[PDB]
């Protein structure tokens, strides 16, 4: 038996969480493990480990005539709502009221987090990610090969397209061949935030695709006339090979593989895990140095940073009606809102990748020295991942470079990021029509941007037919919607 013990008797509960289009539960992680013993509540997957795609295998399970007792993973927050609404998912109000101090606590002192994931109903269907700290992703260069070809920092984006455009000819990396790839990314939705470049948005927070406000009126980044003029200039980068031709199919090991063979120019990624590239590569690639960059001056003349650390994350988890321990079930969720347990969900295993040294969890050299970024380490073995848990930026601290700390310095200091949308308060049947035509017209908007950007479509030539097809998919009823609960909130 343990303090922590939210049950006397053993309890095994059945969770779906299939996420960031590759993992699943693990119960075999040693976080995992750690909670369970502490707890005395087990969680056995049951999502497929074969998926690539997240919200489908949401899909077929939520279609699928059966429900776990718990739902996890990203991107989830308005299929909770939708959902909790129609009683797939239990509200949590009551339970968090009676069961949950931790967690009664932390939304007493977080208002911005309640209102954020409390649905039109006033109830509270899931229990978020809670991220930590202020900046999130910035431009990076190669500072040695801006040496190397005797170029100064590009300060406007016409000089950066120089710059990029002597990346891909002049044989930076000296081998003889041109192998070089300008701008690379591990996220695809990275390319139509290069829109910034040429005045346009391409999201208002740190949820891709996400709207934003401009002069008290609601607007989409690709719904925006500045939209299909960016994305012609996005287009002729990606012709031009300035852009990596494998920006849509790359993704998550891109720093690993561009950096790693030396072809890599640049990027726009977080500080911490980008930075801390210089150090792994640093004898394999004699004089590797990417640096945080200033946004170039735009085609409007200022320098955007469109991104920032979003509190709380459209990630969680949550309690279906077929759960028949709902009491257990929050009561082990506020475990991880304690001190124990958001150290876990952060930080690993003490004695495995932590250790307690003056009462601090304290990262082993093993994870600091290692080759992998260390929230990557942390995905291992079932920390980091978006359940409802409460980041701690301490532990992000820890490994987060002078380069890399630096850089966040910078942008902090001047200002780069932008206003972030904190989104509007629906109503109910505001929020079916947002959930029947949006998820949807975002998939639709995806795959016309990425024709766009590859040249399949003119963007010219087809917004015609993009704009009305928009309206044929209900955007522009989900539109009046979003502009009328605005209006209503300010
Ligand atoms: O890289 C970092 O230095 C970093 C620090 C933060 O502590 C945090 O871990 C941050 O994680 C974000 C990063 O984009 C990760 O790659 C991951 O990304 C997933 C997320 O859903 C995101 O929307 C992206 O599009 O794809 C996912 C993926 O894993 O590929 O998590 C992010 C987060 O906000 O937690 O990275
Ligand atoms: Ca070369």
């Amino acid at each position: 038996r343990e303090a922590t013990w939210v049950t006397e008797k053993p309890l095994t509960l059945k969770i779906h969480m299939h996420f960031r289009d590759k993992w699943v539960w693990d119960e075999n992680w040693p976080v995992a493990r750690e909670v369970a013993r502490l707890t005395n509540v087990k969680l056995v997957g049951v999502a497929n480990r074969a998926a690539t795609n997240s919200q489908e295998q949401f899909n077929l399970m939520m279609a699928s005539g059966q429900l776990p007792d718990i739902v996890g993973g990203d991107n989830l927050k308005d299929k909770f709502i939708r959902y909790g609404m129609e009683g797939a998912f239990i509200p949590l109000n009551k339970l968090i009221d009676q069961n949950a101090p931790n967690l009664k606590a932390f939304f007493k002192t977080h208002p911005e987090v309640q209102r954020a994931i409390t649905a039109p109903d006033g109830n509270i269907y899931y229990l978020p990610y809670v991220p930590d700290g202020l900046v999130s992703r910035g431009y990076f260069i190669r500072q040695d090969w801006l040496d190397k070809l005797h170029l100064k920092t590009p300060q406007t984006v016409d000089e950066l397209y120089t710059v990029l455009k002597a990346f891909k000819e002049k044989d930076p990396n000296g081998n003889g061949k041109a192998d070089e790839i300008p701008f690379i990314n591990r996220d695809p939705e990275e390319v139509f935030r290069l829109v910034n470049f040429w005045g346009a948005r391409s999201t208002g927070s740190n949820t891709w695709m996400d709207f934003y406000v401009e002069n008290g009126k609601i607007k989409h980044p690709f719904a925006e006339v500045a939209f299909k003029d960016g994305i012609k200039h996005v287009a002729q980068w990606y012709k031009e090979g300035l852009i990596d031709p494998e920006i849509f199919t790359r993704k998550a090991r891109s720093r690993e593989q561009t950096f790693g063979n030396n072809i890599g120019g640049m990027t726009h990624d977080w500080f911490a895990s980008t930075a801390l590239f210089n150090d792994a590569l640093s004898k394999n690639i004699p004089g590797f140095k990417l640096v945080p960059m200033a946004p170039p001056i735009n085609s409007k003349g200022q320098r955007w940073e469109e991104d920032a650390r979003q509190i709380p994350r459209p990630d969680g988890w949550a309690i279906t009606a077929t759960n028949k321990n709902p009491v257990e079930t929050i009561k082990l969720f506020d475990f991880y809102f304690g001190p124990k347990g958001r150290e876990l969900s952060n930080f690993g295993v003490p004695g495995l990748t932590y250790d307690i040294k003056n009462g601090k969890p304290v990262y082993k050299d093993t994870v600091l020295k290692a080759a992998q970024p260390v929230n990557n380490q942390m995905y291992d073995i079932g920390a980091q991942i978006p359940i409802g848990f409460w980041q701690d930026y301490e532990y992000e601290r820890q490994w987060t470079n002078d380069v890399a700390l630096q850089g966040i310095d910078m942008y902090i200091k001047n200002k780069y990021v932008l206003p972030q949308f904190t989104g509007v308060n629906l109503t109910v049947e505001e929020r079916e029509i947002y959930d029947k035509y949006w998820p949807d017209v975002k998939t639709y908007m995806f795959e016309m941007g990425q024709s766009w950007v590859m040249g399949t479509k003119d963007p010219e030539k087809t917004w015609n037919d993009y704009q009305q097809q928009l309206k044929n998919r209900g955007f522009y009823q989900v539109m009046i919607v979003m502009q009328k609960a605005y209006d209503r909130q300010y």
